[PDB]
């Protein structure tokens, strides 16, 4: 069990369904949890996530396994509550999300994909992103934060381990389940 690790993202985040909704991750999700009220599970330590698989709607995904831009369903999601900075990682193309200083996110190492947390990801590393079909590069330029003091929001895209979320058309970052990824079923 780390320290860091376990993310989620602002209110006012985009999902990017595979339909283009452009809507609130806050909003999204708390449709369900208003409609499937009954249905608000908590966790042991008080979090709150609604399985929404049944909905079978789909995001705009990526497959790690090629940097492929592909569909999934997802099949949880989270919210908690925060109040604290997050990060505002722009890049050159004016995006930028509002996630926290350890989120687990991607970047170039010369060639090779790598794995770091989003505060190490200043204005000297390249954060990957997604194109069209494919996955590019831009550089991060301004290097700031915001206060937040709302709710924040995550999910279960186990499929892949991978979902895009954030502003503008959004980032291709890790996702998971519970944990960095231990998967306990049969």
């Amino acid at each position: 069990m780390n320290t860091g690790h376990d993310g989620a993202l602002a209110y006012d985040e985009p999902i990017y369904l595979s339909d283009g909704n452009i809507i609130n991750i806050g909003e999204f999700v708390d449709k369900f949890f208003k409609k499937y009220k009954n249905s608000i599970k908590k966790e042991d330590n008080g979090f709150g996530w609604i399985d929404i698989g049944n909905e079978n709607i789909y995001i705009k995904s990526f497959n790690k396994l090629s940097l492929i831009i592909e569909d999934k369903r997802i099949l949880r999601v989270w919210r908690k509550k925060y109040s604290g900075k997050l990060i505002k990682i722009t890049t050159k193309n004016r995006r930028e999300i509002t996630l926290t200083h350890d989120h687990p996110v991607y970047i170039s190492k010369t060639g090779e994909v790598l794995e770091i947390n989003a505060e190490m990801v200043k204005v000297g590393d390249y954060i990957y992103i997604p194109k069209n079909n494919t996955i590019n590069l831009d550089e991060v330029i301004k290097v700031e934060t915001v206060d937040y003091n709302g709710h924040i929001y995550d999910l279960t895209v186990e499929d892949n381990h991978t979902y895009i979320a954030g502003k503008n058309e959004g980032f291709a970052v890790s996702a998971s389940s519970g944990t960095l990824h231990h998967h306990h079923h049969h």
